[PDB]
């Protein structure tokens, strides 16, 4: 809820960690701006504190300031943080910002580091297909289908991939299964009428 973290800061004015912990608490309690002020303080004390860059980044994500979230996440990564979640948040934010050519290596990594993360794998798929690497996109879309068979979006994006492969067979096949799952998939609907 609150206390502890507050006093831990007192007489420890010099340590970044307690400021980070308090900022983490403030995030979870909807005090986003104040969280940012505490992450700021931590970074003023230790400009290498990866978790402060990461914590601030998530705040930026919630507020949908993606350019600033990219900045924070890449600083986290630069300061040392390397894990599935970070590569994911960075990958995905790089997507929202156009520039897939940049999301690709980090999204690739998130899958590697967690082959079970359906969400990451679907985002990697879309980025691969976007970049021209279309067969490896289908590789990924298929694996998403194996873990989550209720994943209509994957089927649709598979459907769209096959279109760029010049094939009005498997395209309509995969597209069917998307409407099959979600009867109100308007994009799958409009895609099929072509």
């Amino acid at each position: 809820a609150a206390e502890a973290f507050t006093k831990a800061i007192e007489e420890n004015k010099e340590d970044a960690i307690p400021y980070i912990n308090f900022a983490n608490l403030l995030s979870s309690v909807n005090e986003l701006e104040r969280a940012l002020a505490f992450y700021d303080k931590a970074l003023e004390l230790d400009s290498s504190a990866a978790t402060a860059y990461y914590g601030a980044g998530n705040v930026y994500v919630v507020k949908e300031m993606y350019k600033e979230a990219k900045d924070m996440f890449e600083k986290a990564l630069r300061a040392g943080m390397e894990n599935g979640d970070l590569f994911y948040m960075l990958g995905t934010v790089l997507v929202k910002l156009e520039q897939p050519k940049l999301a690709l290596p980090y999204l690739q990594r998130a899958v590697e580091l967690n082959e079970n993360d359906t969400e990451a794998r679907f985002q990697f798929g879309m980025c691969l297909a976007n970049e021209g690497m279309l067969d490896e996109a289908l590789s990924q879309f298929a694996a998403v289908t194996e873990q989550d068979p209720g994943h209509a979006d994957a089927f649709y994006n598979a459907g769209v991939t096959y279109a760029y492969k010049e094939n009005r067979e498997k395209a309509l096949e995969m597209l069917d299964k998307a409407i099959d799952i979600q009867p109100d998939h308007m994009l799958a609907l409009h895609a099929k009428k072509l």
